[PDB]
């Protein structure tokens, strides 16, 4: 349902084939919802059995009147909030099934993983800004002036989502490695 | 895989029935990764039948209960030393928000507040769960330490008091985000 959702927002910035929007769904929102090849592939041909999408030969889609409803009403929807599957507080909250130094190198790379992903948040975002993201400018090209502002705006407030929570991930794995100096 | 590495963790405070199990474990190690009844009880099922769990017929009818096998506590540790892999982000009120321009700006601030208000309720419930902990009467706490060696009491209590302060962090940077947020929505 919600890869579904994620699909609808991808293609109502232009008609997309299913390899090209399986590429481009990976660089740009498979950053915050992800979706893979073998997911993709099989929603797009349901959604267009659903009539959400138009398949038009270039195979490629594009979205459908009962498309565009399906995109405004899942946007007005409340978020429905799922619970919560962290692999690395699973590990922490279980520590002493390992040794101190285990402990080290998980919260070390949970601070590696974290700081990579901010940089590659503050990547993002300087091409969101810079209106040069390939689906980003195709989106622009499509979408009254009026809306560009905040078009750019929301799709920045997500990547300084995603570098607020890598911040705090990285300040919670560092206050880890100073427990394990008392016990 | 996790799943079975959550329940491992879970059972090596004592054994328990699937029924005990299920309940315990949502009210514990579920809080950090889910797990639904009807998740849980096929799992322990498949961990019986690999030998990483012994079941034993108890009166409770008769229930199986299950308990670590030395497989099992291999199992565990294997598990824990090996690396966590790190998922791709499936984040729904992220997906959202890069996409407020669907809907109006009023729209956007309501979907924001309901952020605030979720992550503020979690945060009530991990700082609860933090005192539960402290005080050493958390059900699945206290069956552990009654298992374990006194001299790992403190080491035992402090990494479950670790993973909900990260709760704790995750919410209160998810608040400040969303805040910012309501702060951009002013002015667009
Ligand atoms: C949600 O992430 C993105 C979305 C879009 C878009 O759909 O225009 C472009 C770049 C992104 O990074
Ligand atoms: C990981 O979350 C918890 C784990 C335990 C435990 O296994 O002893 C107890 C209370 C918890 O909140």
């Amino acid at each position: 349902m919600t890869l579904r959702s994620a699909l609808l927002a991808l293609l109502s910035s232009g008609p997309l084939t299913g390899y090209d929007a399986s590429q481009r769904f990976g660089a740009s929102v498979g950053f915050v919802w992800s979706g893979s090849d073998s997911q993709i592939y099989p929603e797009l041909r349901k959604m267009e059995a659903e009539e959400l999408l138009v398949g038009s030969d270039v195979t490629e889609y594009a979205l459908s009147e009962k498309g565009w409803e399906a995109l405004r009403k899942a946007w007005y929807e409340p978020v429905t909030y799922g619970p919560t599957r962290d692999p690395a507080r699973l590990k922490a909250a279980y520590f002493e099934v390992g040794t101190n130094g285990d402990a080290r190198r998980h919260l070390r790379a949970h601070i590696a993983h974290f700081e990579q992903q901010k940089i590659q948040s503050e990547s993002m975002i300087d091409e969101l800004k810079a209106k040069t993201h390939p689906t980003l400018a195709r989106r622009l090209e499509r979408s009254p002036k009026k809306e560009h502002e905040r078009i750019v705006a929301f799709k920045v407030l997500a990547y300084e989502g995603q570098i607020a929570r890598a911040q705090a991930e990285i300040e919670w794995a560092e206050k880890g490695l100073k427990l394990l100096d008392t016990l």
